[PDB]
DNA sequence: CGGACTAACGGG
DNA sequence: CCCGTTAGTCCG
């Protein structure tokens, strides 16, 4: 039985969904997802009218209402889990990894991987940094290009906290990746890193190999920082 | 390739 | 208001 905030999140949502609206917003996922058709401003708005009549579950739910949102058809509830998932912030911690790659390798795609990983898992490494050799190279090693992203991105946000070592070499074990999503990824926490230590990133650019997507949105704005030299 | 533009979302 | 960003399409 469907836990009742769940069903009264779903019905809710129903009831404001826009048709006209889902298929551009379908389209834009290339076509992985079902929509409703409801954008984040009225979506957020939506759940905290049920968080209003039913209040928010007690944590002994959390897990479950994450993963019966997950499993709905229409990605606007997969949206609605990240956002309940950020109410219960405080109670996550690092034994909640192995839940937390669950939710990347399902359902997934950029949107919600990109929701999961700098975030929750950026601060859960960043607390318990020795417990990224129990994670990482596995992440790296699978044939799953969410996990390979997740391994890129939980430094994002970690400036001057960031382990440059582990980023290099992260990057390194990645760079001959095909993949556009692997490629991008590498491309945008190095451009974010050299808002922190433009040289260091500016070096690893110009001295290691990387997909030509990768190095050009790496240096999108540094480039203006250090020039562009006439090739002749 | 890589630049220009679109539309939505996060946050100064 | 602005700017920077996941993407996305389109154009030499």
């Amino acid at each position: 039985p469907m836990h009742p905030f769940v069903k009264a999140l779903q019905e809710h949502f129903t009831a404001h969904q826009n048709p006209e609206k889902a298929e551009p917003m379908a389209r834009y996922m290339k076509n992985h997802f079902l929509f409703l058709g409801i954008q984040t401003p009225e979506r957020r708005q939506l759940l905290k009218d049920i968080i209003q009549i039913h209040t928010l579950p007690d944590q002994k739910d959390f897990q479950i209402i994450i993963r019966e949102l997950w499993d709905l058809p229409e990605r606007e509830f997969q949206a609605a889990a990240l956002d309940i998932m950020q109410k219960y912030k405080k109670h996550i911690n690092e034994t909640h990894i192995p839940f937390l790659e669950e939710l990347i390798v399902t359902k997934s795609w950029w949107d919600s991987v990109d929701s999961i990983v700098p975030t929750f898992l950026g601060d859960i490494f960043l607390k318990h940094p020795e417990l990224i050799s129990a994670y990482i190279p596995k992440w790296i090693a699978s044939d799953n290009i969410w996990l390979q992203r997740a391994a890129i991105l939980f430094q994002l946000k970690y400036k001057q906290k960031m382990d440059e070592e582990l980023l290099f070499w992260i990057i390194g074990q990645l760079h001959s990746s095909k993949e556009f999503f692997i490629q991008k990824a590498i491309g945008w926490v190095l451009r974010e890193y050299a808002k922190t230590n433009p040289d260091v990133v500016w070096e690893y650019v110009q001295n290691n190999e990387l997909a030509p997507l990768s190095k050009r949105e790496a240096i999108k704005h540094i480039k203006q920082n250090y020039g562009i030299n006439n090739e002749k």
